[PDB]
């Protein structure tokens, strides 16, 4: 496991918060790493990002170990079992029919971690030369960004700019990526809600987090950068120390 911290805020322009997340332990302490963001175009939003997030918590807790050659399996098949449980849910109360929520997730090893991802919230590797996206949006602009119809300034502006193209509970099927990234030479793992990287760009993130500080310390340095920036929409991450492998 890291040392590592959840931080949320709804946004000075959001009523509710429909994010979440969380760190939880399983019955040999490894480290899982969860994040949601439900959807507010859509009905239930935290309902959605809340029954991912408790699944995942429930389920992790239940293993005594998932080792590291295990673990693509584990995420992607828990992944899958959640999606369809929740479209199910959503199917049977009116009340909550449409919502969905994003995922990224990341299960901690030694020397690497296991990243799944639904949706258009990220992961992310820091050192202090570099910063790496590990996730790809599924999102309406970054396909059009990709297939070279618009620019990435544009996206930042497109009409359809917060429409996303992977979404957990909207189908009874869905297709997670999965990601294995090697830690060394890396300082710090970040997981984060789009409240952040649509309003905070890249170079800023690596220039905040090569200064010395704790990680509460960077955490709420980052968090008052979205705030400052205006983000008008719920801001959560998850920052995560890796210790730098001793001599
Ligand atoms: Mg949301
Ligand atoms: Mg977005
Ligand atoms: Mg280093
Ligand atoms: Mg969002």
């Amino acid at each position: 496991h890291m040392e590592a911290q959840f931080f949320t805020d709804t946004g000075q322009h959001r009523d509710k918060n429909e994010d979440a997340g969380g760190i939880f332990y399983n019955q040999t302490n490894q480290q899982l790493l969860v994040l949601c963001d439900g959807m507010g175009g859509h009905k239930a939003g935290e309902v959605a990002s809340k029954f991912v997030t408790d699944e995942l918590k429930s389920r992790f807790e239940a293993e005594n170990l998932i080792e590291q050659h295990q673990a693509e399996n584990w995420l992607r098949n828990n992944i899958k079992d959640i999606n369809f449980q929740l479209y199910h849910y959503a199917q049977e109360n009116a009340e909550y029919k449409g919502m969905g929520t994003t995922c990224v997730c990341a299960l901690v090893f030694e020397k690497s971690v296991v990243i799944a991802n639904v949706g258009d919230s990220r992961a992310y590797v820091i050192n202090s030369r570099q910063i790496e996206q590990i996730t790809s949006d599924h999102s309406f602009v970054n396909h059009l960004v990709l297939t070279g119809q618009i620019t990435p300034e544009e996206a930042f502006t497109h009409p359809q700019k917060n429409i996303i193209t992977k979404v957990m509970g909207t189908d009874k099927r869905v297709s997670p990526d999965l990601f294995i990234k090697r830690l060394n030479f890396y300082d710090y793992l970040l997981l984060n809600s789009d409240g952040l990287t649509d309003y905070v760009k890249d170079n800023e993130i690596k220039r905040l987090l090569v200064k010395e500080g704790t990680i509460e310390d960077h955490g709420d340095q980052l968090m008052q950068l979205a705030l400052d920036n205006h983000s008008k929409d719920n801001v959560t991450f998850i920052l995560a120390a890796i210790e730098g492998d001793k001599v």
